[PDB]
């Protein structure tokens, strides 16, 4: 598994968790999370009777104990050996699709890169990423030519992927709102915001929205949540999520939110899940970023934080969180957070680990609490 990180990575890991660790949290980071997070979305329907639902399509839901809109499935597999030579005709397919069916996907045909040419509807294959990674085995559903060609259809029914996740997507429930996907470490994040009805509130890069929409049903729909992302499809698909979740607490802006203060705004809660180098999302079939990465996305983060600090009111708290393992992005850029006038603060649940040589902040490894890597900081204004 340790090919899937490049040496000087690998490095830095070694050098930041202690070997052991490192190679613990490298070897499960490749692999999709246990436990699959759902948020019950509270606007629409309850806990326990969007479990009834879900349990009427053949689902198997189960309760968290720490949070009440918390849902989560049980991950299947792995299913094959990580050694294992099937004596099958290889489909390749690109690399989002090999994700995909790394997790339980059908594999289509624009999902396929190249194919033995013997292969026939009908017949069993293996499914490899363009760099030899067996993410699957399955049945063709077309020939060699059709799966070449096709602009569209299923071209490898996938009945051994490595890993079985649920597909909440085509489901009655999520169309009608009822849920939304989202991993324990990123509700943790906004239950420690404590959103309340009166404060003033900004999620500044909140696309597609959904911590944003996760606070408007923490507010039950009331008050305003001002919502900003540079990304205008981003932020089309978060207007998307906003109409189905039926949220209408949210106001969209869209702009650079480094450049947040040229609003009039002092705001009394910011949430800032900020841009970064994504170390701790799962799975991790090939990490291409490495320490370039970390040092101008660390860099790159400051800007913001700099803005959300100039725009809260003093007492206001800032939430930041990112899934990504570096400590320059994380502890680093709170300690500057912490020469410019902000103090760090309990937060309100804790079930993940202190942070490295830090306290109040808040970290989710993938080896111990079978989530994405992330990170969380709470902090007060005293000053400006
Ligand atoms: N300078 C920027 N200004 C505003 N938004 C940005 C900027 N750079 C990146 N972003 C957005 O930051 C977001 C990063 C997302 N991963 C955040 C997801 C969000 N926290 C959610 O709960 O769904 C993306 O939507 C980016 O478009």
């Amino acid at each position: 598994y340790l090919e899937a990180f490049p040496k000087e990575l690998r490095e830095y890991y070694k050098n930041l968790f202690g070997k052991e660790e490192a190679n613990k949290i490298m070897k499960k980071l490749r692999e999709p999370v246990e436990h699959y997070y759902i948020r019950v979305n509270t606007l629409k329907i309850s806990r326990e009777k969007l479990i009834g639902e879900l349990k009427k399509e053949g689902l198997k839901p189960l309760r968290s104990p720490y949070l009440p809109e918390g849902l989560y499935f049980v991950r299947e597999g792995p299913n094959f050996s990580d050694d294992f030579e099937p004596k099958l005709p290889v489909v390749v397919a690109n690399k989002y699709a090999a994700e995909s069916v790394y997790q339980g996907a059908m594999l289509y045909a624009p999902g396929v890169l190249k194919a033995d040419k013997n292969i026939k509807e009908g017949d069993e294959v293996q499914i490899r990423d363009p760099k030899g990674l067996l993410v699957g085995i399955g049945i063709a559903r077309m020939d060699y030519k059709e799966m070449t060609e096709a602009t569209r259809g299923l071209a490898v029914e996938v009945t051994l992927p490595k890993f079985k996740l649920p597909s909440l997507s085509e489901l009655k429930a999520f169309e009608k709102g009822y849920f939304y996907p989202q991993g324990l470490p990123s509700m943790v994040t906004a239950r420690v915001l404590e959103p309340k009805e009166d404060d003033v509130i900004i999620d500044m890069a909140a696309a597609p929205g959904g911590k944003t929409t996760h606070i408007a049903q923490l507010l039950e729909n009331k008050g305003e949540i001002i919502a900003i992302d540079k990304s205008k499809n981003r932020l089309r698909k978060m207007e998307e999520n906003i109409k189905r979740l039926g949220v209408k607490n949210v106001k969209l802006v869209q702009m650079d939110a480094r450049k947040l203060p040229d609003l009039g705004i002092k705001a009394d809660k910011i949430l800032l899940d900020a841009p970064c180098t994504a170390l701790g999302v799962r799975p991790k079939l090939w990490e291409e970023r490495t320490l370039k990465h970390i040092e101008a996305t660390a860099r790159y983060q400051r800007a913001f934080i700099w803005a959300a600090i100039k725009s809260l009111r003093r007492g206001g708290v800032l939430v930041y969180s990112t899934c990504t393992l570096s400590y320059e992005e994380n502890e680093g850029n709170v300690k500057f957070m912490i020469r410019k006038g902000m103090k760090l603060e309990e937060q309100s649940i804790f079930i993940g680990s202190p942070g490295i040589g830090m306290n109040k902040v808040q970290r989710f490894y993938p080896h111990k609490h079978l989530t994405q890597g992330f990170f969380i900081a709470k902090l007060r204004k005293v000053k400006d």
